[PDB]
């Protein structure tokens, strides 16, 4: 009655560049939990900008954004409010009740 | 009666150039709850922007986005309220409860 | 009366450019649960722009957004509400519950 | 009484390109569960543009949007509300429970 | 009285170049459940545009929208509510109980 | 046998304005011979102009003229040629070979 | 046998402003000779010219005159030409041969 | 026997503003000639020009002339040419041989 | 046998402001005599310009002229040649040959 | 048998303000020969040139004359040219040759 959980990872030749969150061999029992959460944000890989150009003669505004991956003007709100009574939230990997 | 789990990668020759959540080979056992939660962004892989130009001889206004991927004027609220009672949320991997 | 998982991966030549949540050999038991959920954004993938120009003479107002995905001007709410009781909600990967 | 499961993958040659959610060997027993859900978004994969002149002499507006895949101007909103009593919501991969 | 599941996937030589959901060798055992939810989204794939222009001499609007895949100007509703009593819903990948 | 001549102007009030070869009071006797003459000219006496406007976006050519009084793309030639014999040209105020 | 001229001009209140070859009062006896002459020009008296505005967005030629007496573009020749013989020309203002 | 001129202005009040060639009492006996002569010219008198105003984008050429009174572009020849013989040209004002 | 001339100007009260070539009160016996001339000039008498603006953004050419009278871009040519024989001319104001 | 010739000018109040050849009580008995003669030349009297403005942003010409009176591009040539024989050209104010 043992939990037994191992990860290998024999590399005769092998490459990661640019990567995110990888696993290559685990054993994994996560268990995550979230309530209130935001995330905004932009990510690039590899990527090329390659030449870029903006003139103004005569204006009263000019913006811009070229980036090979833009966000602009967001408003955000993500909440949870509990004013009531019982707010239970349980997140596990696994469970292993058994008799004998 | 006992839980076994493993994960192997064996490689001889691999590339994961630009990637993202990638897997090879892995015993999973996850739990996961979100409850008001929000997502807002922009991913760009192997992207190229080559060559960009704007001008603005007698304007009040001019904006521009150009990258290869772009999100502009949102307005997001997720959100979850509880002023009752009651709001159980449960999330299990696995479930091993038998007898003998 | 044992759970059994495992997950292999023996690659003698391959390649993963440019993906998201790829799995090349797993054993997965995941169980989820989303409340007051929310995803806005643009995603690309090998994605190319070549050559752009924008011009303005004498004008108000001037927009635009050229990108591989773009996405501009939404106004999303996702929202769940509990006033009353019991919002019982659960989600598992698997159950193993067997007597002898 | 066991459950097992696996997933097996011998790649001798492959390749997975500009790819999302693939699967190459895996052995999934997966529930989910969505109440006040919300997906906006455009995704673009091995996406070309190539040339693109947008100009404007003498205007009061004027608006573009030229990417390979585009959404704009959306208003939605996905909500669930339980003001009565009572609103349970399962979801499970499989359930095993067998007598001898 | 036991449950197998499996997946191979032996690729001597396949390409998955611009894919989503595919699956080349599983075991899948799934359930979802959607009560109230809402996908609102372009995609593209392998799209070309390919010399795009657009004018405005004298005039107070032009809105202009030409990728690939558009979508614009939606207002999307998607709901659910219970205000009396009981809303069971439930939904299993399989089920295996059988006595001996 | 004598020539007499004269002029008078006796101006108790009066006014000239704007005028060309006037004569308030003279004793003339001229005499005059052209032979090859040219005049080209415009002539303008109290004239007003009040108030003229062009303009020109996008052409080849464009030419105006607007005073109070134009001349424009004249060929002249205005002349006398002799090549035989005897030309006489004469011309006189009076003649006065008066005997007794 | 005696010639006689003479010229009055008694002002008592007199006003001349723009005038051009007045004569108030005058015993005269001209004689003139023109051969090959070329009057061209433009001549004003009391002229107004009370606001010119031109413009040119993208041309390639523009001309403009405006004054109040324009003249533009003569070719003019004005000549006289003897090869021959003889070309006797007298211009008097009188002859005054009397005998007695 | 004897020529006799004279030339009287009793001026009690007179005025002579902006003239050319006024004659206010003479007594003249001129004689003149002219045998190849050019005049070329432009003339104001009380003129005003009272507010004048050109503008050029984006032109190749733009010529103006605005003032009271213009002259542009003229290409005169005035001559007078003898290669034969006898080219007397007399001009008097009076003649007086008279006998007795 | 006598010549006899005078001039007179008795001015109580008088002005001559802005004039050419007055005679106010003379005695004259001119000749004169112009075998080859030219004038080329442009005269003003009381003139005003009252406010002139002139701009140019982008151009290969702007000319302008603007005063009260203006003379631009002649080409005069006059003259007189003699290749023969004989070219007499001549002026006088007056003869008196009178015998007794 | 004697010329006699006066002027007088007897002045109790009187202005010559900007005038050019006035004569206001002469005797004059002139007599001019002009051959080969050329006047170039502008003049102006009791001129106001009040506020002048000229700008250039980015031109490769501009040329402008203003005041009151301008003259510009001119190419005369005035001559007299004998080659054979024989110009007598005589002007005299008058003669007197009487007998008695």
């Amino acid at each position: 009655m043992d939990v037994f959980m191992k990860g290998l990872s024999k590399a005769k030749e092998g490459v990661v560049a640019a990567a995110e969150k990888t696993k290559q061999g685990v054993a994994e029992a996560a268990g995550k939990t979230k309530e209130g959460v935001l995330y905004v944000g932009s990510k690039t890989k590899e990527g090329v900008v390659h030449g870029v150009a903006t003139v103004a003669e005569k204006t009263k505004e000019q913006v811009t954004n070229v980036g090979g991956a833009v966000v602009t003007g967001v408003t955000a709100v993500a909440q949870k409010t509990v004013e009531g009574a019982g707010s239970i939230a349980a997140a596990t990997g696994f469970v292993k009740k058994d008799q004998l």
